[PDB]
């Protein structure tokens, strides 16, 4: 089964989905020089006030918060996209060193986490058919620099205790995404994909310019947690991130000068 590994890594994803090598593949690197300020590009319109968080999950690959998304309670509108996208779950990329773990790259440098808010066109009925669709996504990413700790993400961390093997999962209500927001959200956006297997092309990425910071303490926890299923040798969950891929005939657009 694909992983992070020597032998089930992100080099070896294309031989069960071929698409690994398509035409607008993710992550990419941000080149904030040929990156295009668009002044037609709108703000982003981030309304999470009423969001309703179910539980946490360990899936083998990372973790996951997932939301109830039966209703238009979490939101991203404006920026690029045309219509509404509901939140149905966030999760992180991370490193086994502060000086990797991103999946985009900022003028090639990597960051040591990186947030991923995955919202879904509702005029696609759900996440499934959404995916099919070539804007059928618009994930969120928010870029994670060690520095002074988010209060908005203890909740998180104190968690993972909990759910520390694959397959594990714990409930986790009231938990609120706009703490884990930074304070501008000037943004870069490209057409791409999702960035693990099935790896479809149905994403407009909309990245953050400015990333918050978390404390070490905090990324440490997330470097506690497993790979491994329960009474299964131990392999820690670190580096579980896809590198960057070729852009190809895409543009990256700014909407900030
Ligand atoms: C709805 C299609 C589908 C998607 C996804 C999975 C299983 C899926 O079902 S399948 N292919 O096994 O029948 C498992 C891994 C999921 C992926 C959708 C995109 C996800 C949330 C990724 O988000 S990301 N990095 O922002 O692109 C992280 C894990 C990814
Ligand atoms: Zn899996
Ligand atoms: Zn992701």
């Amino acid at each position: 089964h694909w992983g992070y590994g020597k032998h089930n890594g992100p080099e070896h994803w294309h031989k069960d989905f071929p698409i690994a090598k398509g035409e607008r593949q993710s992550p990419v690197d941000i080149d904030t020089h040929t990156a295009k300020y668009d002044p037609s590009l709108k703000p982003l319109s981030v309304s999470y006030d009423q969001a309703t968080s179910l539980r946490i999950l360990n899936n083998g690959h990372a973790f996951n918060v997932e939301f109830d998304d039966s209703q238009d309670k979490a939101v991203l509108k404006g920026g690029p996209l045309d219509g509404t996208y509901r939140l149905i779950q966030f999760h992180f990329h991370w490193g086994s060193l502060d000086g990797q773990g991103s999946e985009h790259t900022v003028d090639k440098k990597k960051y040591a986490a990186e947030l991923h808010l995955v919202h879904w066109n509702t005029k696609y009925g759900d996440f499934g058919k959404a995916v099919q669709q070539p804007d059928g996504l618009a994930v969120l990413g928010i870029f994670l620099k060690v520095g002074s700790a988010k209060p908005g993400l203890q909740k998180v961390v104190d968690v993972l205790d909990s759910i520390k093997t694959k397959g594990k999962s714990a409930d986790f209500t009231n938990f609120d995404p706009r703490g884990l927001l930074p304070e501008s959200l000037d943004y870069w956006t490209y057409p791409g994909s999702l960035t693990t297997p099935p790896l479809l092309e149905c994403v407009t990425w909309i990245v953050l310019k400015e990333p918050i910071s978390v404390s070490s303490e905090q990324v440490l926890k997330f470097r506690k947690l497993n790979f491994n299923g329960e009474g299964e040798p131990e392999e820690l969950m670190v580096d579980n991130w896809r590198p960057a891929q070729p852009l190809k005939n895409r543009q990256i657009k700014a909407s900030f000068k």
